């Protein structure tokens, strides 16, 4: 399915969507990509609407 | 504006939406965030859609 991560960090606001298999896998890439561009934040997950947050 | 870049990446396929004051500001987040991630693709640019493209 489709999952989303909405970035809230310093200096990248952004909606990134990608598929996955499953939410783990989703959470797995995402938290891939925002340590790969450096934020270092707090995470929240909406179930219904398949979308993490990334905060710093 | 909102500008969007797809990632055609061999391990990054997905979507990234921000807003920028004009295209080159965007294109510029977009590379850097390409260059995080280590894609290194060829870039092509829709106007019509404000859409970048990154293909590796
Ligand atoms: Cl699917
Ligand atoms: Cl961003
Ligand atoms: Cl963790
Ligand atoms: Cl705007
Ligand atoms: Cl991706
Ligand atoms: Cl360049
Ligand atoms: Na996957
Ligand atoms: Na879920
Ligand atoms: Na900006
Ligand atoms: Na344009
Ligand atoms: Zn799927
Ligand atoms: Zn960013
Ligand atoms: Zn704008
Ligand atoms: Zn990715």
């Amino acid at each position: 399915m489709t999952y989303k991560l909405i970035l809230n960090g310093k200096t990248h606001k952004g909606v990134l969507t990608i598929e996955a298999v499953d939410a783990a896998t989703a959470e797995k890439h995402f938290k891939q990509h925002a340590n790969d561009l450096g934020v270092d934040g707090e995470w929240t997950y909406d179930d219904a609407t398949k979308t993490f947050t990334v905060t710093e």
